[PDB]
């Protein structure tokens, strides 16, 4: 009673805005405070703690149906929701919780995440932003770069090096923790807004920590055990990634059906052609595939979030990387199928396949991906 | 969940050891077809009520796809059985007609086929020419199906045929066909020669010859005329079956392409340690867990449909048996590359699951027809 | 390969000296690049291929098509603005015109002081490219044309056109009506004719693409490109042309993003290693080069029948040049979106051009001939 | 004319014998005794050591020609010319020349190549069969898996570990040489014929060396050098592949265009359904781009045989890999176009597809393409 009656809340929410969010770097701050009135920032959290208490489920549908005519929107709340409320949700302590995770849920405060580093992206264990201890606070040192929601929020999720320790057989290792860091926090500033391909409206900026002390007690989780909580954000980040992959390959496929119906060139609709009645076949088939890979990842989700001691990263990761590929596979031929108009700003088509592209290199690339999924095989 | 394992653990120690010698020559497997009538699995998801084992429609599902998993040839011949035999007797049926012949279906005593498929026109499944004739008390039927599974070993057969000879509103001259309940026993009926096929060879897929072949009135099944829709109803659940045995195919060949790598060295290493054999197994992984998903719910919605719910599965249907088939050939293919030298021999059973991965691309309709489905209720 | 290789050079010096610093700007500010159009016309490289007897640079048809694969290797909109203005504008007057069209045109085109395009394309009917209805008329000793172009490339900076119109209404064997076509020069200062609203695009934004309006166009009855009630055959064998144009502009779109892909994965780490030591880096790479490499030697395939047709050698090259464009187009867009990836996040920013490539690698699917266009002149010659 | 005309030979020769050879694993033989009185077992090697003078393209379009009909002709030629003639021919010394080369070229002797061994194929470096000095003799001993021809061959093309010796730095490495080994030496054993999925007729047997003691003569190239010889030899053997590769996918297409138009299912032919038409232009498209790499590698040999100093390595490589993957794409879409009939015996295109799958393994899997085109790439 709560997966099928969000599907139509979100559905309603509607993309008039979503020409002039991509085509002018505009971060849409009106959907975005519509949505914490609406609920949609908090959706799978307790009422405990501010949240809407939905289920895992209806959050990654508000997604995808978001995504289907913005997925920029889309970007926003999956991020705010599954990299920032989420990680404060499932590691903090009740004080963290109260402070922080009623005014994320209500929309009064935006999130967002800082792991990747100029030169640890993919690589995010062999970061160099740093944390030392300093009586009662942290101080942070370094950068983050390719920030979503960054210019626009208000709390971080920060990983930092605190600890160089040893591993077993003698070789030097790093060992990070997660910092709560405001936007407040002396000496930590929020760079400029990237240009990208895709995305636009997204606020995608760098992080600077030039001696940002924070509180003691800013410290998320277990002390040198970040990176285990960062890839356990990830997980459920990856599964927000995923549906809003789904929704562009699902609103490309909307719009590309309503145009062939009414285009007719040869004396007949182009939907009268065997063509493109097989590519929107076999597209809405592959489409329909990497729907139910998204859904079952939420739920197992949903299993570990109500006590099953179950792991969703592999379905994670197998519905990131069929839905960012079937995405951007998607957009491509529906594009194709607009001729020429299609390659214009008079429709949607172009921004979906500029937007699909991220989809497989963001929160985890899909070879990152394959990683996950061949270690749980090969073991 | 619980009679999944079941059937992995009979696929694993009853018919797995088999599926060398059920390939290689054209075998078709008598003994593990009468081993899983005693275990009621012929008749899966038919309540005990008309001699079922009174599962659900999935369960059947999985155990097409975990026989498939180890024998291509026996998971075809428990999905056309159930799904194109037994199901349209359940389904439309008369009490007489199911107490008659739904019992010994679902027990294994008889087993069943559908005939639909002629030679001048297998696709264009209404321009076919195989006719019944009203005779007294009786009917005639005449003509000839082709490429018919389970033909040489089944018991009873539906069959599709021409009776009335109308003409459409529109103009064109149009076909209206009946489906027959037809016996082995029937005078004038007799079953061809085993076709020679690459894959699933095991499987008994012959002729029907039809001449003067001289049954009773009350084995018409269904409305008269209605014989096509009922073909079309009936197919909509076969596919399901044929996308859980795609679905196995690639889900067995990955199994032991896993196994395979992790063994067999080469320079220095196992091949499951170079990231090449890794970024295979892993996309091939998801692209197999998404047509699993896809497979089960089309049999889900047509449980739904089962109970009550008045719903359509044909779509869910056209999608599943779309996207397992197309894996199924592709994993397989890949799979094989991996294996190196050694999946193009007899050895290891890559090569049967590559060719026995071909056939879910064509038969109970193609993938063509799939796209065809689906694309004219996406464009309604 | 031949003193072709030492042209071959030429182009790839200019397009990483004079163009390559310019793509950015060009993409980023829908910015014509009059200036490297214009070094390029000293340069003789809008006049390739065409004789010096009528003025043209005097070279072969596989010199022009590396001319684009070079410049396409940088800047996607470089490579399109000497592919329509050479294979669209030049090539129908030197292949169709009288002595008097070829001596006044195309001095001015293979010098560069005149830039040309080709109109065909109406909104109504694109591909079905039979079912137009820009018109043209007799008038006295004049032609009065009516009617609107759409997409045409150039249009915002050409001099001349290449203007498809209906003169003839004419019946047909089964007794339906059917439209005759006549191909007509056009010049930008004609009265009647405007070249309007220019088009916000994916990609190759650089490149001028506008509408052209002709409202009570009257010009010239020597206007006339060919035989009257044949201009959709003249429209038809420009194509062909042009065809192995993109099919070379979509090569070189896939070759400059491999180059830029090597080069990255050369001096990116991860870790610990460069992300060339990679395995699934390596075959990447080694199986987009193996594809690349097929699609060159269809695209120059395609080049040498187009010459061997010029030549005398009576040969048909429809073919070749759908064959070509049908597969360069589906590689560059590919390799342009498998080397993104390649590229991390740091491929999703301006900062690096493979975006951008992804961007220009869709339009060569659909322009001067859809993919599905080309596979129709392929089966129809397959199933004859 | 040497090119214009050998296609015509090669798409004469008509036996309708494809069938049984692969239905009943049957080596046909006397198939190979008439190519061999045509001169189709030296066609590009020279007069002076008894080949028929032709080019290298000629011999690559008889193995494309033949391979278009039955697959297992085509490798039987190709093998016996380009994996044991071809070494005789390019490291072998005159006394070797002669002896070996005029019954190679005129079909009485039938030609093999030993490299891959049961845990050293991929990794023909790291294998075990070894060569000691004998008085005037050598002694052999170990054994050869998968080889062509093997069961019906009479001379040998065998590489063995002569060596161990130390690399630059210290770590021992393992030194290759060739070997010319003929049938009734003694000591050599030929094993069953594999029961292979595809080119079935072919005779691919295992090699035993139990005291194959050969004459000090039979050494091919320099000592220690084997290896060398070996990938030398693999690179002209891996555009005859390639030649078969698409000498199938252009039979698979050939019978396909055939039944479609023919065929008629809704009142009209199966040709003239738009799907049939996209599919088989496509593959046309790539066949077509297939059959310039296939031909570009053979004529870089021609090349390199003129005495012109070149590698073609890169150029093989690209053919085997592309025409590989085009061959079993295609055989695989036009079963589809056949339908059900496409899948029975009844027509060879079933067999063409388990023929295609071979292409891509053999003398070089296509991942081993791939290390090639990349070291040359990355380098
Ligand atoms: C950047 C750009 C520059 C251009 N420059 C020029 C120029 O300089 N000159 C010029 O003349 N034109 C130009 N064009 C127009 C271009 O050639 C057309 O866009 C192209 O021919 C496709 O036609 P269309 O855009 O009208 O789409 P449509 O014709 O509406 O095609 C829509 C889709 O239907 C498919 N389709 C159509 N008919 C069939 C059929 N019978 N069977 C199956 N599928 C079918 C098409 O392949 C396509 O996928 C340009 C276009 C662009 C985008
Ligand atoms: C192993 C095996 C078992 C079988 N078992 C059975 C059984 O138990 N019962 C039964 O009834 N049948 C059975 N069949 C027959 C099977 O159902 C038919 O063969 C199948 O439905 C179509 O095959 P065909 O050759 O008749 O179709 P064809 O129409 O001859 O197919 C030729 C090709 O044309 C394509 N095509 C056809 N029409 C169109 C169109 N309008 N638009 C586009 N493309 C089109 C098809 O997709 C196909 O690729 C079996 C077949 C096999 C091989
Ligand atoms: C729009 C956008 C939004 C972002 N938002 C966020 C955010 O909210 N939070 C955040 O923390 N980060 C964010 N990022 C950064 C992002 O996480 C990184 O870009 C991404 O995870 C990969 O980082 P990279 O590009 O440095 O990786 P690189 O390693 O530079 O990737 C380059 C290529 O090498 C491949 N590769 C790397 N290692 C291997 C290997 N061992 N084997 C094979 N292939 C390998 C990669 O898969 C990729 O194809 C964002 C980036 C973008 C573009
Ligand atoms: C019909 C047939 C005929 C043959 N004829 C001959 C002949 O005449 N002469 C001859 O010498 N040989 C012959 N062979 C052997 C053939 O050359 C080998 O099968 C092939 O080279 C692969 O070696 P393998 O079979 O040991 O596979 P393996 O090396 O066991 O397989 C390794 C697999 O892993 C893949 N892979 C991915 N990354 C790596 C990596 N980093 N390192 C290693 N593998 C990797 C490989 O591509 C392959 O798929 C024949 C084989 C067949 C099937």
């Amino acid at each position: 009673m709560v997966q099928k009656m969000y599907r139509e809340f979100a559905e309603n929410e509607v993309k008039p805005l979503a020409k002039k969010v991509d085509a002018e770097e505009y971060f849409p701050k009106e959907t975005v405070e519509k949505m914490g009135k609406l609920g949609m920032m908090g959706i799978y959290f307790p009422t405990s703690v501010g949240g809407a208490g939905g289920d895992v489920l209806s959050y990654v549908m508000a997604v995808e149906e978001l995504s289907k005519v913005c997925g920029t929107t889309g970007v926003i709340v999956s991020a705010h929701t599954s990299l920032c409320a989420a990680p404060i949700y499932e590691n903090g302590t009740p004080e963290q919780k109260e402070k922080y995770l009623p005014k994320l849920c209500s929309g009064e405060w935006l999130g967002a995440f800082g792991l990747t580093e100029p030169g640890a992206g993919t690589d995010a264990q062999g970061q160099q932003t740093t944390a030392v201890e300093d009586g009662d606070y942290w101080v942070l040192n370094g950068s983050k770069i390719f920030i979503t929601n960054a210019g626009y929020a208000d709390v971080f999720i920060v990983i930092a090096v605190t600890d160089k320790v040893l591993d077993k057989k003698g070789r030097p290792t790093k060992l990070c923790s997660a910092f709560i860091v405001e936007r407040t926090d002396p000496g930590f500033s929020v760079g400029k807004a990237e240009d990208k391909m895709g995305i636009r409206g997204s606020s995608t900026c760098e992080l600077i920590f030039e001696d940002c002390r924070i509180p003691k007690d800013r410290m998320l989780g277990v002390r040198g055990k970040g990176f285990q909580l960062a890839m356990a954000t990830l997980d459920g980040g990856r599964i927000g990634i995923a549906s809003q992959a789904l929704g562009i390959a699902e609103g490309a496929l909307q719009e590309t059906v309503a145009y062939v119906k009414e285009r007719k060139q040869f004396g007949r609709s182009i939907s009268a052609f065997q063509n493109t009645q097989f590519e929107l076949a076999e597209m809405k088939a592959r489409i329909e595939a990497a729907k139910y890979l998204v859904y079952a990842a939420a739920l197992k989700k949903q299993e570990a979030m109500n006590g099953a001691k179950v792991r969703y990263s592999v379905e994670a990761a197998q519905a990131k990387l069929i839905a960012a590929r079937t995405a951007s596979d998607v957009t491509r031929r529906c594009l194709q199928l607009f001729g020429g108009y299609g390659y214009t700003r008079d429709y949607p088509i172009e921004r979906m396949m500029r937007d699909a592209k991220i989809t497989e290199i963001y929160e985890g690339t899909s070879e990152v991906q394959m990683m996950v999924i061949s270690g749980a095989l090969l073991k």
